[PDB]
């Protein structure tokens, strides 16, 4: 790390004193998913740049704003845009907001992201509930929890086998049924790698063989820090593109189309998330 416990406190107290909102839920909006803040009522926005100690969103499709508001009668705070290791941020910076949210009184964290589909049965536009994850950078020691442990947040060796709340994923499926959607709510394992380049065909095949259903360059570190500090976690990936799996294909992954997919699914995702508020 690099932040002191007081640093998180300072930031939390700053927010608590600049808004009347008191969120119980925090939502992290991934690439092209900033539209999830659109239906919040009594909304109050803070650019990340005005919040002490907050990193900056430099990726297109990430507004870089913290939006407090009410969603379906639930007080929430949304990260309209997030941070990634490939931007040059160590995980202790990428996940700074998560601990701030805990110090604000938040109890649940909803993580979302745009991801490449590895499961051949996935189609662009699909919503995949994250049932589990594979932390590749963690295998190497790249972890937000690396270094002295802050007992005021959590224990030295947190368990991750139950990271994605079982109860919330049951409600997610029940709720999806109420939406009367054409496609079924997908569910699977999200694997995180560093980026920023998109994967090669050989890497794609290997990742699928590891048992991964979707691939991305975010989320996992946020989930680890969330669980460490006691937050209930729920999340999903919007399958924005199908990773190229063969050498005969003329396709090629690109951020522009990833952002387009997010816009086309934004509406359906908003309703789903809003409906879910009632479940929390
Ligand atoms: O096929 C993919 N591989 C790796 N990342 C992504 C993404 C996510 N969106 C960004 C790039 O489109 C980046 O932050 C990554 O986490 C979408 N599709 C893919
Ligand atoms: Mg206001």
């Amino acid at each position: 790390n690099g932040y002191t416990y007081e640093d998180y406190q300072d930031t939390a107290k700053w927010l608590l004193s600049h808004t009347e909102q008191r969120p119980q839920v925090a939502v992290i909006c991934g690439s092209g998913l900033g539209g999830l803040v659109n239906k919040l009522t009594q909304a109050q926005t803070f650019d990340y740049s005005e919040i002490p100690n907050f990193p900056e969103s430099t990726v297109p499709g990430h507004a870089g704003r913290l939006v407090f508001g009410i969603l379906n009668g639930r007080a929430c705070v949304m990260m309209q845009g997030r941070f990634h290791m490939y931007e040059g941020y160590p995980f202790w910076k990428v996940t700074f907001p998560v601990r701030v949210f805990r110090l604000l009184g938040v109890e649940t964290l909803v993580v979302t992201n745009a991801a490449g589909g590895l499961n051949p049965n996935f189609e662009v536009g699909d919503i995949m509930l994250i049932r589990d994850h594979i932390n590749l950078p963690g295998f190497s020691g790249e972890n937000p929890l690396r270094g002295p442990n802050e007992e005021r947040f959590g224990v030295r060796f947190p368990a991750m086998s139950d990271a994605y709340d079982r109860d919330m994923r049951q409600k997610a499926h029940s709720t999806w049924k109420q939406m009367g959607e054409q496609r079924e709510l997908q569910e699977g394992t999200y694997v995180m790698l560093g980026g920023p380049n998109f994967e090669t065909v050989a890497e794609c095949r290997l990742l699928r063989n590891l048992g991964a259903d979707a691939v991305g360059m975010s989320t996992v570190p946020e989930v680890i820090v969330a669980r460490h500090c006691g937050l209930r976690v729920f999340g999903f990936s919007l399958i924005t593109n199908k990773v190229i799996m063969d050498y005969e294909s003329q396709g090629k992954a690109n951020h522009e189309e990833v952002l387009e997919a997010g816009k086309q699914a934004a509406q359906k995702l908003e309703q789903f998330v809003s409906l879910l508020m009632a479940s929390i």
